[PDB]
């Protein structure tokens, strides 16, 4: 009963360090979900005129190798769920209506539009899991794969823009404008795309980025159809995550210097605070200049005796460093900005990033290469030619293949 | 309430994750101290004739400031300990070797690898502890992260890798070479690093297993009393041992992971990916033949949801996979064997390593670049000649750094004498 407690209250500090030792919990999960059929087509014919079954492996996949997560969401523009359970309430559907914050889009009809609102769901965790409904988990997943404290939010990276891209394709504009308009506004970098998987968001950061950017997300979200400079849900989040700047705060500064915690620095933190100033090598001079700066700012700003070397030095407080502009100045010069979040870079190493390209003999040449190598992200998009003698064919192993990785049943299934 | 209760354990699975997602708590700090007392001289000096700088009191500061999440620290001493020492406090305890040696002949041990080969044998030790050699002491902020994760395994620090020049090594390159040489001959020949001297995390279960594994050497490392080439050294064994240790292929495994239907009995898909995780890419239909023969014939020489291309074929069960010799030989050959012990490496990124020369001007340096930029361990060797008139100077440069990097006192101590 209280043996939890006293666990994590047994070291010699007497405090709990839950938030350092046992990750951030829970995490939910937000699918997406279109039907392509009947009604929604016809939708965007007249919508011109006037201007298969990944789910269910999804959550099979879900259940298997990622049973860490809490609650299940997933999107619809209305469209009731065709082979979901109600009856257990880990799972809800949303309607783009409690996503949108005005009831004039919901004609949706585009994702970048769909994904830019997520984190707008009442009941969410602090950090969600988004998969757009061809993702799956191959290998035992634990959010330690996605996010570790020491070294921040794990992002994952993949060919460059630039290179990537071709000429003429929809999507590689839009990244190239949201790679201008990030260039621009945080300076030139090169940019790398993120691999196409279940990526980990985190509503904190993605509303700051709404803040800071609420006109283009705005006008993104206005479009109806899928557009040329639409912001992409995954590569803005990581890069605002990669290039947010936190503003030097002097007073931590000096905190982390005084180490007496009394507010008065002596003989010898006035070495670390100056060896930190400077560069190396470190000569008397400058260590003289630091105390005569310090000492001019004294007598010209006008205002237990621990001794120091030069007796006309005053004792220096919170109200003279930070106060006294010349150490200021050469504090913000030798550090340099650092970074709000932190993060870790890796690449390709266990992604699964499979094309279909409506050949059987290469169809089951991928398959079993997931199958022999295991990985934690898989990506099996469903392109078909839909034109081709064999192309149900492509469908049936690539069906037999979703039998193969996950048949045991699952509880978000009617037992028909 | 039944929210605390469920809070843990709010999940779809249903079940609590917390031996998994919150670290291996608790930790442990052990220390190896020594004092130049007149008794320990004249124990030197009759066995010799047969035959200080109180890091560790600042050492207990960094545990204190940077390492909070520690639950005891124990010190193995000659009996000896410091006046200053909050023996009162019920959180750090003396351990004399009476309780660390398996036999009592080798109390008078005067040598450093015979305590620390035996160090993870106190009672009451949590199973992984960090040990600490009265001199390397911390910095920034250390979590149980640095040293151990759970989907990489223990992380391993390597500096340079032994020279094997030979021809030279008073004390220190010879045991090296020793454990080496018993490292090639049990598990094979190569390139080996010299793990660096800083904070290590043991576990009780591998070093246990590494006894046992090599008990002559270790009991040969422990009969030496003086620091000799025949004795075989703490970290090096322990992390290569961790890292080299291998595990029998158990067919079980391997079986419940091809089997994705946990039925027992594999179906067509399931027979394809055991075919696609044994064999070769490009997998065609002459292989998948092959195997059906030789399943056939296997069945030969000796329940529902039921469906073969082949209506030869009987159900394929433990039974019928584990005892077939050819096809076990060729999964052994295609999955070999692996490490049993997870583990990651890295370099010098954020390790210290300082040594004093008496050259005052150039430990300065030292010191201020330490200030300068702050590491998660610091290691000061002292090997002051004491006979240069600047021994004092230096010893009052360190005292000065300590002070300067930990003023407060400890909760291990008692305040005495002021200044
Ligand atoms: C800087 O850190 C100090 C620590 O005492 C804190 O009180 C203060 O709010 C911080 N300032 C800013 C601007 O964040
Ligand atoms: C599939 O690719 C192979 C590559 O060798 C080619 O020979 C074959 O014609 C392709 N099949 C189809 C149906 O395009
Ligand atoms: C090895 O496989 C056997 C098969 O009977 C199983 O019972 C046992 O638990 C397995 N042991 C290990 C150590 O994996
Ligand atoms: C002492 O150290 C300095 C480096 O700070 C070096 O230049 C000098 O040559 C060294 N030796 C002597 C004898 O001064």
């Amino acid at each position: 009963y209280h043996v939890l407690f006293d666990s994590y209250r047994d070291n010699i500090a007497g405090k709990s360090f839950q938030n350092r030792l046992c990750l951030p919990m829970p995490i939910d999960v937000v699918y997406t979900w279109v039907n392509g059929t009947d009604l929604e087509l016809l939708k965007e014919l007249t919508e011109l005129k006037r201007s298969n079954e990944e789910l269910r492996y999804s959550l099979r996949s879900i259940e298997r190798h990622a049973p860490w997560v809490r609650n299940i969401f997933i999107v619809t523009n209305g469209q009731i769920p065709s082979w979901l359970n109600l009856d257990n309430p880990r799972v809800t559907i949303v309607t783009h209506q409690d996503v949108f914050r005005n009831l004039s889009h919901l004609p949706t009809f585009s994702s970048p539009a769909i994904e830019s609102h997520i984190h707008r769901i009442e009941g969410l965790s602090q950090k969600f899991i988004y998969l757009n409904d061809d993702v799956m988990f191959g290998k035992d997943v634990w959010p330690d794969d996605f996010y570790s404290h020491s070294k921040g939010q794990k992002v994952y990276l993949t060919w460059p823009v630039p290179n990537g891209g071709s000429g003429g394709d929809t999507f590689a504009d839009s990244l190239r404008y949201v790679n201008k308009i990030l260039n621009s506004k945080f300076g030139f970098t090169s940019r790398k795309v993120p691999a196409h998987m279940p990526h980990m968001i985190d509503r904190i950061v993605m509303q700051e980025l709404q803040d800071m950017f609420p006109e283009e997300f705005d006008k993104t979200s206005f479009h109806k159809v899928r557009h040329s400079e639409d912001m992409q849900f995954a590569f803005s989040y990581f890069y605002y995550l990669m290039s947010a700047v936190q503003p030097l705060n002097i007073s931590q500064v000096f905190d982390e210097v005084d180490t007496d915690q009394s507010g008065v620095l002596s003989d010898r933190e006035i070495r670390t605070l100056a060896t930190r100033i400077h560069e190396l090598p470190l000569s008397l001079q400058d260590l003289t200049g630091l105390e005569h700066m310090l000492i001019n700012c004294s007598k010209m700003l006008p205002a237990t005796q621990e001794s120091y070397y030069d007796p006309n030095l005053p004792p220096v407080t919170k109200s003279l460093v930070t106060n006294c502009k010349p150490v200021t100045d050469k504090i913000h010069k030798a550090y340099k900005d650092k970074n709000k979040y932190r993060f870790e870079i890796m690449g390709e190493e266990e992604i699964a990033f499979k094309m279909i390209r409506t050949n059987v003999s290469h169809v089951v040449g991928q398959l079993d290469d997931i199958r022999k190598n295991p990985r934690k992200f898989v990506c099996l998009n469903d392109n078909i030619d839909h034109n081709h003698k064999d192309a149900q064919t492509v469908k049936a192993v690539l069906r037999d293949f979703y039998e193969s990785m996950f048949p045991i049943p699952s509880q978000f299934e009617l037992p028909r």
